[PDB]
């Protein structure tokens, strides 16, 4: 029960959130995202396990409005910012495209967050799936 996050995390398979809602995709592969995400909301996945240094991640993204950002935190929404993600319109709700930010993660068992972030006026983004990378 463990969780690899050098392979891609399903954003849909979060153990606990705040603000948000899944839907199936019409992206490649099918399956889910999240969406109707707002500024403050956030996912937790729960034993993430880095066996080395993680020094960016690459998050598969969409969105019909201005964006926002995905802060990467662990322990809690409020813990220490490790790096964030930029996240552009793209067009639509289904319209997916891949952006990366860096990070910097230390080896070691943690709870991750993604936090989203920008105006509070409209909804920012959907999410498939995100991968760190070494
Ligand atoms: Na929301
Ligand atoms: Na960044
Ligand atoms: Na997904």
């Amino acid at each position: 029960d463990l969780k690899n996050p050098y392979e891609r995390i399903q954003a849909e398979a979060y153990d606990a959130m705040s603000g948000i809602q899944t839907e199936g995709t019409d992206d490649d592969g099918g399956g889910d995202n999240i969406g109707w995400i707002n500024d403050g909301d956030w996912v937790k996945y729960e034993r993430v396990h880095f066996e080395r240094d993680a020094s960016s991640i690459e998050v598969r993204v969409a969105s019909d409005t201005p964006g926002g950002r995905i802060e990467i935190r662990t322990g809690s929404p409020t813990g220490t910012l490790l790096g964030d993600v930029q996240v552009p319109n793209t067009g639509g709700w289904q319209q997916w495209q891949t952006v990366t930010g860096n990070v910097q993660i230390q080896p070691g068992t943690y709870d991750v967050y993604l936090v989203f972030k920008g105006s509070p006026e409209y909804d920012l983004m959907n999410v498939n799936w995100f991968v760190f990378r070494a």
